[PDB]
């Protein structure tokens, strides 16, 4: 198995299907990625999120670096033990949520920031950030940046974005500086430009100059609404290199991903399955429902009448309902595992219906149905 | 509050209601008393016991000698602080579970047994099961027999009689050695004779003559079916003293206890409830159930529809079934919450119908009702 090969099986306009092939597994694309933790008894086990059909997961550099910190898993073998997920892993770079949840300093040198745990200090950078996750031993690593807080005016807008070139040519030399991880894992880029074209596309002509495995859409599912992320995903994804994933960083719900996929996104992350599930929301082709509502209470049916999920072959609504509704924690994990694989089949129908020269007319009917919400 | 008072509230025939009043609390007669243990997960909790309706539950001494001991118990604050519970406790003598579990050395002295956990030595007679019992700090405290194996032959039978009469003495003696035990603890003492009437008779008036605060009849249900354990409590029952409560030990089927307490029986004690529910079946009033049965897999009414547990205020068969069928361990915890609730409810309602003079269609309703089996 090679480090990172991307290969496109089918296109349909701007869609495309095809697999990434890691040392540790195949992706298949396009692909949603669930956010990962550590394997205890207060989350799924590593088992039961891959039968839902994951091919890869995701880890948070910030918050494992507070707990229990990278060294630490470093020395329990890295995350693929401390996760108890032997396939690919993709780590984000830790600077989104220093921006939003820590922050000392800032500089165009790197941030100082304070744990909001326990107030120890800490430090990122393009060189820490990449040796983060060097320690913590992905299999995709993403180059850090610097974000700007949405609504962003043309003016910060600018200066994030040039600021996070500069950064990601320090990823990509830092990156490259160890032979260990220059040889096993692969290097994504981040396009940054807010909502403003020539900006987003003098960020890809300048992550392509640098040249990278994967190229990201960042700054995007920070409250700008649908619409206006689509504008921008229109002309923004033409920009990056046709022939290497494109990766949209923290979208989003399933309508998020289908008009996505159709402006030539290739992966996706999010934590909402994983939070609606804690809440007692399941999503469905009907639209999402609240298993709460008392018309659940006596409805034989699964959560959703045509999910292959383990979950809807045995529990009905009425069952979960009574779970969640007593606070039993099997009924959050039903809910969980149901809305992650809920998640995969959509990518399975997505990349079926692409394979076909379908997926336009699937997007299609999938939105009627979707937002009918007759469930 | 006294040491221990049993008042006679109301009668119907040889049926009786009433009270036994104890320093831990009252006890409603007839009552039926959980086999307790310590309070642990793997046990439902003692808050949810008591809620069920039960006001004194019963302590194994056997298998509290065996593990964790009974001088660890006493170290720990004794068995009302093992089990969690503090109203009322029973605790057998230990000898039944000598007869049919561990056996070194056996003779009028007492018995020496060997743990079939662990192969250790272990001495009982009733000087020795008097202080265990003390030990344990248990309320009502069992004199030490000795059992015939059924079936007996009349010889047997004889010898094993008068040894527990002779036995019942030395417990006697033992129990008022001890301040501490004679002035807050009761004490039963065990008819014995098989199924032969004048073995009975003569145990009974050994019994009344030595005195106890309560009287037990031993040697049924251990294979002799129900007509023949009614046939003996017809004579054995009016041989005990009027004026004191009757225990009917190891007894049983709903059907048993209503037959028992229409022959004068006071107390009951069991493990069908539990053993019922961490098998997969639960207690109705028309009759016992195998929740597994396809049949509930769709049924949306509570395991008994009558029954006020807070099992069958919430959960359906459905969902019961559903719990049971994953092998979920609250699909237990809730057949067997149901099953000591509905004992409870069936003690009430015995209690209720003898108060009122109509006990004796009550039970001819419930045998109607229990035995067509209409679920
Ligand atoms: O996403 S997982 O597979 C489930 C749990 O969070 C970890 O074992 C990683
Ligand atoms: O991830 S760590 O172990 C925690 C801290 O930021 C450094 O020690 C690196
Ligand atoms: O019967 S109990 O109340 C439940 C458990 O066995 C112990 O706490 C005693
Ligand atoms: O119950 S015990 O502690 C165990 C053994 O039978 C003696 O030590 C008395
Ligand atoms: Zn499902
Ligand atoms: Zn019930």
């Amino acid at each position: 198995r090679p480090r990172f090969s991307f290969s496109i099986a089918a296109r349909e306009g701007k869609a495309r299907t095809g697999t990434i092939e890691m040392k540790r597994g195949v992706i298949r694309t396009p692909a949603f990625m669930p956010v990962g933790t550590a394997a205890t008894v207060k989350a799924l086990k590593p088992e039961t999120v891959r039968a839902t059909g994951a091919d890869i997961i995701l880890g948070n550099t910030y918050h494992l670096m507070l707990r229990p910190g990278a060294e630490r898993i470093a020395k329990l073998g890295g995350l693929h033990s401390f996760m108890g997920w032997d396939r690919p892993i993709l780590t984000d770079s830790g600077g989104y949520q220093v921006m939003s949840l820590s922050l000392t300093k800032q500089s165009e040198e790197g941030v100082t920031f304070k744990s909001h745990l326990d107030g120890s200090r800490h430090m990122l950078s393009p060189e820490r950030s990449i040796e983060i996750q060097h320690l913590l031993g992905s299999d995709i690593v993403m180059a850090f940046d610097e974000s700007t807080p949405y609504p962003a005016t043309p003016s910060r807008a600018a200066s994030s974005m040039e600021r996070s070139m500069r950064w990601a040519k320090r990823s990509r030399d830092a990156f490259d500086s160890r032979k260990e991880q220059a040889e096993n894992a692969a290097l994504f880029g981040i396009q940054q430009g807010s909502v403003f074209e020539n900006l987003r596309q003098q960020s890809a002509d300048a992550l392509a100059e640098i040249g990278f495995d994967g190229y990201a859409v960042g700054g995007l599912a920070v409250g700008e609404g649908q619409d206006e992320m689509f504008r921008v995903l229109d002309f923004s994804v033409p920009m990056l290199p046709d022939d290497k994933p494109h990766y949209l960083m923290g979208v989003g719900k399933p309508d998020d991903i289908v008009g996505a996929v159709e402006r030539g996104i290739d992966m996706f992350d999010s934590v909402l399955p994983t939070r609606s599930g804690r809440n007692g929301q399941a999503f469905t082709w009907d639209g999402p429902i609240n298993i709460r509502n008392a018309r659940f209470s006596e409805d034989l049916k699964p959560l959703d009448s045509e999910c292959h999920c383990a979950v809807c072959q045995k529990w009905s609504r009425a069952c979960i309902h009574a779970l969640i509704r007593a606070g039993e924690i099997l009924g959050a994990m039903l809910m969980t595992e149901h809305n992650i694989a809920f998640y995969q089949q959509l990518m399975q129908k997505i990349r079926d219906s692409i394979s076909e020269g379908r997926f336009s007319q699937f997007a299609q009917d999938f939105r009627a149905r979707y937002f009918a919400r007759n469930s």
